[PDB]
């Protein structure tokens, strides 16, 4: 009735209330909120990596036991993409490289200066004709990062060999990147793209870095760390060919390039050798790379009655609720 | 009263109602669900760990500096059990071994063949007088994984040791797998089980491997990876003994079993040496092994008079709405 | 009027109880716990670390390369601290070294004797002249635990330089604990503080140490797994400057302190070498040391009208409904 429709003027909006009430608690938050729904949160996961790849450094090819690190193929590794190497270190004495450490005076080698090769011998010494630095104890000679060396252009071919897996454990569910109907034809053809083909379990490492908004170019000098976070979110009450994952690229070490004092990604490490004579000498490395995180984060959801039970009654009673309350400040005003 | 247990036929079930309101609000979301504790999710969690035992492999013994790495003793280790060395790789030219860069004419040693051993002369070359493949530019020979390589049985047989403390910041509440009268003897003795001893800090291999559902003998052999769950889910108004550390154990890289592409886990690494001349000489390995990850989950509950407050009166709101509705409901109809 | 406030003597209470609704509503549950806003629980992190300073052990110098482990600079890490060391070993027979393997008699030489040095040839050798133990099969000769090692004191002094950026994808909001006005002159000579000054990106070892309330001298001993836990909760409805790293330190390995049977941390790694014969050697190395674990954590808000419209009608719905409750309660009785 017309007079149901406006109890009054001001009822047609009491109407109105019980409209947003109903639409909101039984729309978003029974419906698009999916309430009937039980979630789990705990998802489990489990990721393995491999590095395909081969290029030209020092004029010497680098395979994937050369330029990855660390080598047992988990979630997070690094593609080494520039390298300051120091050959043949042996321990002993010497004069600091670096401008950084220039002496005139005795005086001026003491404990101010910056931490660098080794220890002070609290001696001066000439680096070379032109220019005397500060004499260290440690190995020997100190590196030289004089000249800018240049980077391994063919890694942005290298392709990375994500195998991930995933289990919601409370409904028993179990998937993973690399679907059970892959073959050797797929890995050997398949392009990986996020929205086009979301399993293929090979991604091209210059395609992660642009996908991350980054130019290799720039990466590759500096070094950085890029994330790769995969997404499993799945309606169970949906299709099992609806649950794939969700990819996405970032740069995680956003500081770096906002930075002057740090610009990127590099760490230094050695390869140990000895002479027959058994006396020590070894090769420092300082890697610049990228440096990739495989994230995976998930929850997953279906329907159960418990929850639907629950969840309606609670339904029932907040619009009720919400009805009898818009009715009672309506009657006093 | 007969006529209070039914103020009508229909009626008998206001009680009803009202008991599954009282019931559920005060029973299971009061209690079951315990409203009147404060919980502490933001577990903080430590894990150590340390394997032992020995091997032959290859006509040589390992022990733990051999197969497992990385080596620092963190929560998550490969343990190698099989290997493909490839002994003495110096930088140079060679044929491909594997028959899927098979050749007979140099264009066929182009881009379309699969990433390998280095990068491709374009040339062609005789690996053995029955084939001929590919020429390429890397590390030689290349490694041949032409006949299977046996697994170090032994792996079975060794033994993780782990130490794992955690703590809940918010009640100041520190436990571990190691309890504080744990002694030398039974460090020695102790056997674990997830039920019958949780606190024997030594894990057999072999019996990881069993409690995820595994066969060590097809495990070592493709490589996999294991998870170890510990969950501390404790009550601390329950007694300090009651809250023990819960295990469980699963085979994590579960794609792996059923695909045809990706049977296991594993990865190559090198080791590098120089001779005396100087030259550089390394030797690949490829290794194939079981990974554990040791993962710590976990919240505690205490008793705590603010929610109980804020709970019981949540509680009394809900029962007498829901009884004050029952009874409108029932009052129209 | 002074029936208001006292609609009778109890009924001023009507007034109290009003009031309590009024001021948890919205009070703390609006304003103080900040219902107004939007929340970011999904953080996103990055930390990448270097370690600078030198060192005197077994009379030789140690760098980063040295005493860090491992090298990529993440944010989980080693400085060891602490060292026994087996020089040369080689793959042959030896007897074990350590009294707890003690041999009289070969019967005595078979499986029930701890795990070792390798395999047990089931024979009984002369380790010395005072003392006969079990023969071994493997890396020879056998570690000697039987005096104490000093650790390196300088250690203390290392610093630990900490990159760390993070981003609240939901607010597009990045920040580090890099400022981008830092500089040289900063990196240089600013000095950490958890409340004076928590954007120095060095901190000393030392320090961190302390901090987690640890006294160096034995936990450089002992070896350790100390905490760095980074803390971003930021109000966004505040000033960026008003969002600041929180440090908190402590000690994971919590168990070892009251724990006998294993007091520390460390783990056994080695470096292998080749004779130009080709005959195969490594050095034992049985390392101490203190890990660092860099744990970031955070939630960010920001004010929005959809939740400040879901809350405060909320709000108002829950005082009202309490009101209407405690007058009934009173009508009653
Ligand atoms: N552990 C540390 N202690 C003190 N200063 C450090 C430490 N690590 C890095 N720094 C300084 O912070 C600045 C940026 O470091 P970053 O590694 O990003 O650049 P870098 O030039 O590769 O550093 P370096 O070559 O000195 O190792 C440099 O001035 C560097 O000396
Ligand atoms: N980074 C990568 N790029 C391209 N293909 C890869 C990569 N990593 C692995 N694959 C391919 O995926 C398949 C399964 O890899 P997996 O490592 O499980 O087996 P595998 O035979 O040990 O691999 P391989 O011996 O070639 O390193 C193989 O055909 C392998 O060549
Ligand atoms: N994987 C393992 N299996 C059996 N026992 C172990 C294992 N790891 C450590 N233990 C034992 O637990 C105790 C404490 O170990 P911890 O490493 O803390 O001290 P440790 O003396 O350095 O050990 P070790 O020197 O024997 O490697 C020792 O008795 C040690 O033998
Ligand atoms: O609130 C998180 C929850 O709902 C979200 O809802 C989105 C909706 O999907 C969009 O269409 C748009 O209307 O904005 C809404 C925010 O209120 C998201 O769907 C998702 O984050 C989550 O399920
Ligand atoms: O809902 C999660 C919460 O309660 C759970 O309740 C279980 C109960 O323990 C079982 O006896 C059975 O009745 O199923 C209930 C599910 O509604 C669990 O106890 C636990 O996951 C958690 O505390
Ligand atoms: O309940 C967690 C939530 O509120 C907390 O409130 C604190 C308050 O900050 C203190 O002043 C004191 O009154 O104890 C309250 C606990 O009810 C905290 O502020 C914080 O953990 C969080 O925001
Ligand atoms: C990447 O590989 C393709 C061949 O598939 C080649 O054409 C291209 O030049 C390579 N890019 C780089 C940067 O080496
Ligand atoms: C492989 O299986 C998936 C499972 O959903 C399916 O979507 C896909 O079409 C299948 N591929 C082929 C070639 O049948
Ligand atoms: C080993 O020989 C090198 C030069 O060949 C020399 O520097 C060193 O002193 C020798 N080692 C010993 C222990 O004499
Ligand atoms: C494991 O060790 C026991 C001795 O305690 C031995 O009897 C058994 O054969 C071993 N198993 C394997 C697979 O080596
Ligand atoms: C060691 O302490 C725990 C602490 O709850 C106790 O359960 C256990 O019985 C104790 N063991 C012995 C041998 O007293
Ligand atoms: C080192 O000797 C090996 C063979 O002994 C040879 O292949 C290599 O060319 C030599 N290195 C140099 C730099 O001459
Ligand atoms: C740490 O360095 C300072 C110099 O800045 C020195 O005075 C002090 O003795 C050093 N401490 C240790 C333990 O070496
Ligand atoms: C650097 O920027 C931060 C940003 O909040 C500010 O707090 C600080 O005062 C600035 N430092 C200088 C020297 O201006
Ligand atoms: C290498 O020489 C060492 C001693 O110099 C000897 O122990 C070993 O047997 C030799 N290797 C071979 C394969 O003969
Ligand atoms: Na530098
Ligand atoms: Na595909
Ligand atoms: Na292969
Ligand atoms: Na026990
Ligand atoms: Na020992
Ligand atoms: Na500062």
């Amino acid at each position: 009735k017309s007079v149901v429709v406006k109890s009054w003027t001001i009822g047609i909006i009491n109407r109105v209330v019980q409209l947003l009430i109903i639409s909101y608690f039984v729309g978003w938050v029974f419906l698009h909120e999916k309430a009937y729904q039980v979630r789990d949160t705990a998802i489990e996961s489990s990721v393995v990596t491999k590095v395909k790849g081969s290029g030209l450094y020092a004029n010497r090819v680098m395979d994937v036991s050369d330029y990855v690190t660390p080598p047992q193929g988990t979630s997070v590794f690094v593609i080494i993409t520039k390298m300051i190497v120091t050959e043949n270190q042996m321990q002993g004495f010497c004069p600091e490289s670096e401008e950084k450490y220039r002496c005139v005076s005795d005086s001026q080698c003491g404990p101010e200066r910056l931490p660098g090769g080794g220890i002070l011998t609290g001696r001066c010494v000439n680096y070379s004709s032109v220019l005397r630095t500060c004499e260290i104890q440690g190995w020997c000679p100190t590196e030289v990062d004089t000249v800018e060396t240049p980077i391994m252009m063919e890694a942005e071919n290298f392709t990375i060999f994500i195998k991930n897996s995933i289990r919601f454990p409370l409904f028993n569910f179990e998937k993973g990147n690399l679907l059970p109907n892959l073959t050797a034809r797929d890995m050997k053809t398949c392009r990986f793209h996020p929205d086009k083909d979301p399993f293929c379990p090979i991604l091209r490492v210059g395609d992660v870095v642009k996908f991350a908004g980054q130019d290799f170019a720039k990466l590759a000098r500096t070094g950085g760390v890029l994330g790769i976070k995969i997404g499993w979110v799945c309606d169970l009450d949906k299709a099992w060919d609806q649950c794939i994952p969700k990819y996405s690229f970032t740069r995680l070490d956003s500081v770096s390039e906002k930075s002057s004092v740090s610009p990127g990604y590099n760490f230094r490490f050695a390869k140990y050798y000895k002479m027959e004579n058994g006396s020590e000498y070894r090769t420092l490395l300082k890697a610049f790379g990228i440096r990739f995180d495989v994230l995976v984060y998930g929850n997953a959801g279906k329907f159960n009655i418990i929850p639907t039970i629950i969840s309606s009654v609670a339904a029932f009673t907040s619009v009720g609720v919400g009805t009898v309350l818009c009715d009672i400040i309506l009657l006093n005003f």
